[PDB]
């Protein structure tokens, strides 16, 4: 199982590493970087909703500049999301809806995965 | 080898799980949570300088309220440097001296190690 450092989100100098997880309050929506090196966003520890596979991803970051982003272990960009900007703060939030958003300032979403299931 | 995600500096928000560490720009002084849940701060792989050891510790946090504390996987408080404060930013840093600090604004020291052996 993974730990939970952040509640459901991500906030700026945020880092989730292997076994460690984003969760939603209902408990049902898990974001998670795996001891395999994979990023993956699940549903009811069974769905498969959303992943960066294959990558051998260490961890993510959500970046003081607003980028959020996948590294692997030597700090190579494995995936990210392209949000930069400067309407801090900036956050990533893994919803209870399923959906993984990151939000800048006021609550706008500039980048989802589209997984706004429940 | 530990996974560097921060450089030298834990900022608020900033975790570590096991596996990874902060170093100094030098690359002599790593400040490690370990895989066998101890946070450890060494002196060229070799010379430990601090440690919290045999609480099964999963993450070291330096929060938001300016205290930085080391959990267990259950969120049990395992360490903390008892900084609780409103001197924002607060930071973390493993420096070259060997000296692991809590650093409040203006760079105002408010908990260290006292191991500033090189
Ligand atoms: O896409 C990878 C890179 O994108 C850049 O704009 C920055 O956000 C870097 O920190 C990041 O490593
Ligand atoms: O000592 C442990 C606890 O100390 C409190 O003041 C807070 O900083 C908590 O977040 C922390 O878990
Ligand atoms: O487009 C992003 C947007 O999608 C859905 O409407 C929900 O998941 C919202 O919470 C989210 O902000
Ligand atoms: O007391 C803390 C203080 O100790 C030493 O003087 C050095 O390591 C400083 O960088 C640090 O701020």
């Amino acid at each position: 199982s993974y730990v939970h450092p952040y509640g459901s989100t991500l906030p700026e100098n945020g880092v989730i590493g292997r076994g460690y997880a984003l969760i939603s309050d209902s408990g049902r929506v898990e974001f998670r970087v795996t001891d395999e090196g994979n990023i993956q966003l699940f549903l009811d520890d069974s769905r498969k909703l959303w992943s960066v596979d294959g990558k051998n991803a260490s961890f993510v970051k959500m970046q003081t500049d607003g980028n959020c982003v996948g590294y692997d272990p030597n700090g190579t960009a494995v995936w990210h999301t392209a949000t930069n900007g400067d309407d801090h703060p900036y956050n990533l939030v893994c919803q209870n809806d399923g959906n993984l958003v990151v939000y800048a300032k006021g609550g706008k979403a500039v980048w989802h995965t589209n997984t706004a299931v429940v």
